[PDB]
């Protein structure tokens, strides 16, 4: 049954994006909490932008955690209302836009919207931009038990199939994992993102709230990242 | 195919519950000492006597240390050998202690006279009521969650389960790190990674990261840590 000594999948290949910071910015301002969120897509489509001249492949970044549905209903409506924007700002541009997490808890509204994104950029063959929206770690590997317990139950597999390279394959979010992470905000933890995916993900902090985070704060991120590289080997 | 997460857990928390280590820089200091490149090995057993120590009058209740993970083979037989030989020693550092010792990861894999010595040590340790250390030894998160599935899928085969009970509680309850999780990682050696530790468990830990070399790590350099810890605003999703 065990067994363990005897693959795993200069520039970042996929990015992963903690997107913190945005409450605690509109407060600072005397503005009022949503404000703060009204930045998100935008900044997003920025990143996006620059990340792309940049040559970077992959983005996956966190808009809505499983534990975000623990705010207040005026707090939670405002946002899901909001991620309709996600249409308009990706829609018409060259990159192509997926969602990961659990859909159907979503209001049909944005259940929509999210289809018509991917079905419009599912083309575009610049950045893929993966956006968590109800998402979480636990819930990813969760669903990915639950299917293979159906496969199993099913005569697809035995117990000696299960292992690294199966499971990568039930994820939602799949090789190649993040290269780098980048968590604005100033808080030192993983929230329950990409649990299984950061195993040897080089992790960066920044104070830098996110709708702040610019250009020149990305391209710090990354020139830290390729100094850890230098001394890793 | 059916998902649902909308109205639902955690195992979480002045001092942190539950502290992980990873143990990095042996082989830095040992040759900025000039000294043999194994001689910063020798300072893990010890150490960690000492850290549990310092944290069990503290208050602490757990803590989990990183010993050997399952990239750690693809080093050189040499270290191999020696690390695996100096693990014998946990019997002779814990066995009249007051502190109770587990120990995770694949035994199976480890020499005989070293999987003997760890059942021992469990054995004359597991009545104490003091501070429980649990020894990472051969694992990773990546295999922890594997052996979780697989002991899942067995269940489900022989009609002990169905896929509907399949939920956050089941699956930490297969696990061999279990709740309660780490409130806090601290993680010498100055990288800022976890290395395929505990993945499922630090979903909401906070990571505390220093440049000091393990062997150089003492009283002073684990107050600091907890002092950065209870700074700390976690708000687990919420507002
Ligand atoms: C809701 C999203 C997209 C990210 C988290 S930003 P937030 O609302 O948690 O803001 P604060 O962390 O409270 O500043
Ligand atoms: C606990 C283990 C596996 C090793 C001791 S820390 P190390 O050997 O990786 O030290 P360096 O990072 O090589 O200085
Ligand atoms: C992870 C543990 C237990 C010790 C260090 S093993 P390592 O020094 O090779 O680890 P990294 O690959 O540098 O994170
Ligand atoms: C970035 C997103 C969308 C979710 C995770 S950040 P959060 O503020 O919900 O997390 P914490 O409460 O700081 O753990
Ligand atoms: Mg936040
Ligand atoms: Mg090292
Ligand atoms: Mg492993």
């Amino acid at each position: 049954s065990c067994s363990l000594n005897l693959k795993l999948c200069l520039m970042p290949k996929h990015i992963a994006l903690i997107m913190d910071g945005n409450r605690r910015w509109a407060k600072d301002k005397g503005l009022e909490v949503y404000e703060g969120h009204k930045h998100i897509i935008p900044k997003l489509k920025e990143i996006c932008d620059i990340s792309s001249k940049l040559g970077i492949q992959i983005i996956t970044a966190f808009a809505f955690s499983t534990e975000n549905w623990k705010r207040s209903k005026e707090e939670v409506d405002f946002l899901l209302q909001m991620f309709e924007e996600i249409y308009d700002e990706f829609s018409r541009s060259g990159v192509r836009v997926s969602i990961i997490g659990c859909k159907s808890d979503l209001p049909m509204t944005l259940q929509k919207c999210i289809a018509l994104t991917e079905e419009t950029t599912k083309g575009n063959k610049g950045l893929h931009l993966v956006i968590a929206l109800n998402y979480g770690g636990y819930y990813d590997i969760l669903q990915a038990t639950k299917s293979i317990v159906n496969k199993a139950m099913n005569g697809l597999l035995d117990v000696e199939d299960i292992n690294k390279n199966l499971f990568d394959q039930e994820l939602e979010s799949k090789c190649p994992n993040p290269d780098l992470l980048i968590r604005t905000g100033g808080e030192q933890r993983v929230s329950n993102f990409l649990l299984w995916q950061l195993a040897y993900t080089e992790f960066y902090f920044t104070n830098t709230l996110f709708p702040d985070f610019g250009e020149e704060d990305l391209k710090e991120a990354i020139m830290n990242f390729q100094q850890r590289h230098r001394r890793f080997g």
